[PDB]
């Protein structure tokens, strides 16, 4: 069954790898309780952020990126996000029984307007889910001099240039959130760190688990790092084969989002959606589905091509 | 801003003798780590797996071995931590009764979760609670730091009353029983355990709770989605299928421990009847620091507490260590 669903990584992780993991681990260090983040993994974190102004004190690290997302909205009086994003800031708010407030975004993706300001937190997934949009620095610097907290959820960073991190030279209300389930095809490791002031890390450090992350865990982090190269050369791939198959899709007439994600969204109505939904699946190919259309994750140039064949006999 | 008082995030310094944290002396099988990569999918790791396993939860009521409990009965967590962490967040109320696993407090305000610490009785027992339904009350079997074992009509007290019972069993390995059977009457109950203690794998936080199928299908609601890596399920289930390696181990933890005791009380030392692995020690604090500072002269690291010090069980030749360095006092 053909997935492109989850926006996970074609590539499975190097074998090679996995063996340095596996030769680099202490068995007499699976008893103990390991320190959550790594002295050294911490170290590797900010030569990949690559940064003059960020330290130690600057990083942290949470249990896949949602933890990150999952403990934030407990130390904060309100969390804000804007539908159509990260189908998950609904849910796990309603977990943890946070106080949220949903306001769609604008008929152009925009960021809207509403109160938020300190005592706030908003999540905004830039490259957004599950358009792929990219949001412009000037938009959340708007958010930024609401005095509000931004929580922004740079997941997809790799897949796209930059990355507004360095807004943390002069806002200290901020916090980059970023993981390996994309890039590094670490989705099952479950490991993703956040990038913000001293007095944040501090804070998030005290209500997040003291052990959130595995010893194997930030072991697989830190050698993806010393390999970065490696997964730069696939999301490159990643990318390239992205920016294809939506120059494929709009020939075909279909309407679609600039996404800079390891995915493409394809916009189009309720009825004639679900339509193509049962038709890919008597082709045992699977998307994302939404609200507004469909979001398709990228695969092996196979997978690709399928999409773009058996979208075609269909509009 | 938000500044809060809660304690600040550490890393335990640990000496070139750690008994302070209760972990298994002895490293993961060296043998069990290779199967582990042999199993581990390199296709896998790519994908967000299942956190709760489907074979991890048959391994693991394979490990339960009863008839009642079903895999709609079961699920894992990031370490009976996170099991703790998010169940605090289910209830309106969390009771726990000090002494008691420290972390439970701690939690609680990481959480802001709302809680009520009722003390036990000088004879380690639980006391009048005005508990009842809405409530969630923590109840560590065998205790921390005491290890003493609750008596069962102690548990089912609180059960009848309708709240809702956290039965922590994290140490369940060094004891005999268990109440998970407590499940075929009530369901206001779970069972928290863990592979970290008598399986040498707390550095791959991995817990999980027992409990009945109306909660489960809650917690899961509840708990994030993947909070289980997958090779971190690896390492729990192949571990399963190697238990008599470890129960070997957890019989050296209980031999040594009851050795240990027997040994303390000659000393004339007044120790609990610890059922987990490690003893707790009764001290006269201004005396009882005169020990720590002893220890601490000698690189060696034990659990400072209110009433004495909790020892965990290491190997044999530290184990010996204890014993001598507590005759000269
Ligand atoms: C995929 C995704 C996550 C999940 O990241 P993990 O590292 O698997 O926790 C979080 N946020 C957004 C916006 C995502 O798209
Ligand atoms: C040590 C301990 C825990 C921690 O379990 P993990 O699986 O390491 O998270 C939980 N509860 C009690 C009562 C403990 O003593």
């Amino acid at each position: 069954k053909t997935y492109l669903a989850l926006n996970e990584n074609p590539f499975p992780f190097p074998e090679d790898l996995v063996d340095e993991v596996f030769r680099r681990l202490n068995s007499d260090a699976l008893r103990i309780y390991y320190d959550s983040p790594d002295e050294e993994l911490i170290e590797k974190i900010l030569s990949y952020l690559d940064t003059d102004f960020l330290s130690k004190n600057n990083v942290s690290v949470g249990n896949g990126a949602d933890e990150i997302i999952y403990v934030m909205m407990l130390m904060f009086d309100r969390s804000v996000f804007f539908p159509p994003t990260y189908s998950c800031y609904r849910i796990f708010a309603k977990a943890v029984g946070a106080k949220f407030l949903e306001v769609p975004l604008t008929k152009d993706l925009r960021i809207p307007e509403v109160n938020v300001g300190e005592g706030d937190v908003v999540f905004i997934p830039n490259p957004n889910n599950p358009t792929g949009h990219v949001f412009e620095r000037e938009e959340i610097e708007r958010i930024l001099k609401t005095g509000a907290f931004v929580a922004l959820d740079e997941a997809y960073y790799e897949f796209h240039g930059e990355s507004y991190v360095d807004f943390l030279k002069k806002y200290e209300n901020l916090a980059v959130i970023r993981t390996f389930s994309k890039a590094f095809s670490l989705a099952a490791q479950r490991v993703g760190y956040v990038v913000a002031s001293e007095k944040f890390i501090d804070a998030y450090n005290r209500v997040r688990l003291p052990f959130n992350v595995s010893y194997v865990s930030q072991m697989f982090a830190k050698v993806a790092l010393d390999h970065r190269e490696i997964f730069e050369e696939r999301t490159k791939f990643i990318v390239e084969e992205r920016e294809r198959m939506k120059s494929a899709l709009r020939e075909m007439g279909y309407r679609i989002t600039d996404s800079r994600g390891n995915f493409v969204f394809v916009f189009m109505e309720k009825e004639e959606k679900e339509r193509l939904l049962e038709h890919l699946r008597t082709k045992n190919v699977a998307v994302r589905s939404f609200r507004e259309g469909v979001r398709i994750t990228i695969g092996k140039r196979e997978e690709n091509d399928m999409i773009l064949r058996e979208l075609e006999v269909f509009k």
